[PDB]
């Protein structure tokens, strides 16, 4: 069950019109008619603010009447499915409006001594919050628990449409809108575009950065999909160049690197960056022609009208860009325990600040292998596991705290004979903390010192 | 370094005015102007769609000019030296617009046989894509970095403050509108709005609703700050009632029973569940009290002007009601299990399933501590252990691969003479996703199956 959303505005002044929408056109005069006909919802909201209709009871039943006027006013055909079925809420809108007064459900007439005109008596003017006319919107939305959303934006003050806007991201919603702007007469073909691309192409980006920020890999939105069909019709032979690099930037390598590095593949990960390095520096140079070719679009169409490739998504992924660093392996896992530690994944990073202290002392004896077998490992992990027990009690406690949880050997609850558990061991949490992101690449320094001279 | 761009729009026809932004005023006749003169930013943008203004040169130009054109006919005092501080690029437009028609950077007027007016020849009809016009705003917007940013919609097509804001967005922009709709004439006040604090309002929701899917609180934005400082100044004592519920509502337990189980102390997670249930149970009737009053906004209006508490925040808030099951703490453990799964946090649902099927047991044993002088315990573990290397030498094999990490006794990896890694025990992303996804929770089952009968 469908329910389409548009803001009301008024529509005694739009003319007959043929709005097109992928190929589809349909005959009415304003675009919530032309959407309604083309998607066929169960039900529609018609969301009117206060600039436009109020009277003495209910200012909700003016504005059926209003279209019910105009469609006679253009002898529009039948479009009585339409005020039949449609529930109509009011909202709130924000001062300097100018607001049309009816009087018992049918819009007051005047004399203007030329021709005959409504009664605009302009007293809105008031000062309202933009979150509570968002709470508003929001209330609205949710109480009407639909399963589809869509959602027009064509007629609407600046600032309604940039609140509805907002409201309607919370419910998987498409956005439509056809540009108005001036009036064609009868006629005159305008194309309504659907802004709910652009919508969901934002929320794409603020995912990215902040999966890049957070080495979580189910935050990013995977586009490589997009990139596969993203085949225009004719695209110069220039473009070709720059565009057939850019379809080929296979970003399932940096997936898998966060994935690696979310799980705690410190090897896969560290070996694959200076793979990455190649991957973002043709993105880097690929996004810059790309990235001239929109900032003087004048005459650069082909594109101008294409809907796959959004310049946020390559962007937001550059920033990939500082979880690389240039160097040899031991001194890469190195830089990631500090990428650890930024962000805030503290099980991994002691660990890797344990693990990692052993392997830059193999290298400094000449190598070997993680084995138990491996004499070479198996006495530089005791120089490790020793002096850590003299100088730094600390970190290997809390290491074996976040490995092994609560319920663990580690935190010894005590399970009663009942089914619940009576925990004997505070989280510490703060300093499990403080100790982290203020001391373990101090105590780690500490222990590679000792082992440099080796 | 700031910044502050705007919509361009036609300026021919505006009207001088007292733009008002917290208490601060400023006396000009379109808002872009007055919003410099109140935050002083370090350049300005102008951003010309193709809307208004099309001459031969250099359609910049004529914007320019027709500023300052029309800052004759309205002899305003400065807005010259302004126009050159003013950065012009010229940005896209969607169809049916009718355009200025400007000559030799002045704007052609013509004999209207009534008054001298500009010829606007209405030739604009644009088949573009929203995004198109997307990718060529964000160009603008990266290659000015800035630090702060600052936007005005005052003065733009529905369809560009659509596209134009997602574009803000991305670059931690304050959005400011002044609701134009009609000319006030001289003076009475019009008031500029702030939009920054919707779009925080709805990403803040969509990290809230993404970080309980994920169990993940690092992007749990923390709304408790803005209740405190949540006093409207006169406010009803039935709404007093309410509200003075939602000041009190304390986020920070659901914050610390995500960071519990993001972490793995799984005891004091669940232990702390039952009291979670309790505080949902009063957001959600809570929550149902204030969405009846935005409901009945008409006559409710002491929050017409309330800053703080957005329902966005609170109703984001309930969907850990998903997180929560009625019972014992042993099958409150048994759910996390699969919420680990569900989420795809491998290692701690791999030790989970590995360390609850011994506090299983313990109760069916009569309850013990979950120490290694407990015999209750040590033959337990012992029991599970034996029980799996005989049946199911898969589960431990990857929980013991995912605890420890590559760098470990388990992987094998061989630090060689210069300072590489060389990965040892192979283990691809899909085996592991395969089996925590797919065989966990049988081989679980099965296994509380076979220790039920002790």
């Amino acid at each position: 069950m469908k329910c389409l959303f548009y803001i009301a505005g008024d529509v005694s002044n739009y003319s007959i019109v043929n709005y097109e929408l992928n190929g589809q056109t349909q005959n009415t005069f304003f675009a919530a008619h032309a959407l309604y006909n083309l998607f066929k919802p169960d039900k529609v909201i018609a969301l009117i603010p206060d600039s436009l209709v109020k009277d003495n009871v209910s200012d909700e039943e003016c504005y059926k009447n209003l279209v019910i006027n105009r469609a006679k006013e253009l002898n529009f055909a039948g479009m009585e499915e339409f005020m039949n079925k449609v529930e109509i809420r009011k909202i709130p809108n924000v001062g300097i409006a100018s607001a049309i007064q009816c009087e018992n459900g049918a819009p007051k007439k005047e004399k203007n001594k030329e021709g005959r005109e409504v009664l605009k008596r302009l007293p809105y003017n008031e000062k309202r919050s933009p979150i509570f006319i968002f709470n508003a919107i929001y209330a609205i939305f949710k109480d009407e628990a639909c399963d589809e959303y869509l959602v027009d934006l064509t007629h609407g003050t600046n600032v309604l449409v940039s609140i509805g806007m907002n409201v309607g991201a919370l419910f998987n919603a498409k956005f439509y809108s056809a540009p108005v702007m001036g009036m064609p007469g009868k006629d005159s073909i305008v194309n309504i575009v659907e802004l709910t691309d652009v919508v969901q192409a934002t929320n794409d980006s603020l995912m990215i950065r902040s999966s890049i920020e957070n080495l979580d890999e189910r935050y990013f939105k995977d586009y490589s999909a997009k990139l596969s069909r993203l085949n225009p019709t004719i695209f110069e032979e220039e473009e070709k160049k720059v565009l057939t690099r850019v379809k080929g930037t296979d970003v399932n390598v940096v997936i898998n690197f966060l994935w690696n590095i979310r799980n705690g593949f410190t090897v896969n990960a560290v070996k694959s960056m200076n793979e990455l390095k190649n991957i973002i520096n043709q993105l880097e140079e690929d996004l810059e022609k790309l990235k001239s070719f929109y900032k003087n679009w004048e005459e650069h169409k082909n594109f101008q009208g294409e809907t796959l490739l959004v310049l946020s998504d390559l962007d937001s992924t550059l920033k990939v860009k500082d979880l690389l660093i240039e160097g040899n392996d031991l001194e890469k896992l190195n830089y990631l325990l500090d990428l650890y530690i930024k962000a805030s994944i503290y099980d991994k990073a002691l660990s890797l600040a344990r693990e990692l202290p052993v392997a830059i002392c193999l290298n400094k004896v000449g190598g070997g292998m993680f084995d138990d077998k491996n004499e070479k490992y198996k006495h530089c992990n005791e120089i490790v596991t020793s002096y850590l027990r003299l100088r730094y009690s600390g970190l290997m406690e809390f290491r074996n705290t976040l490995m092994h949880g609560g319920l663990s050997t580690d935190m010894k609850p005590n399970v009663d004979k009942d089914g619940n558990i009576t925990p004997g061991k505070i989280v510490t949490k703060n300093k499990i903390e403080d100790f982290v992101k203020r001391e373990l690449r101090n105590y780690f320094d500490k222990i590679v010192n000792f082992l440099s001279s080796a």
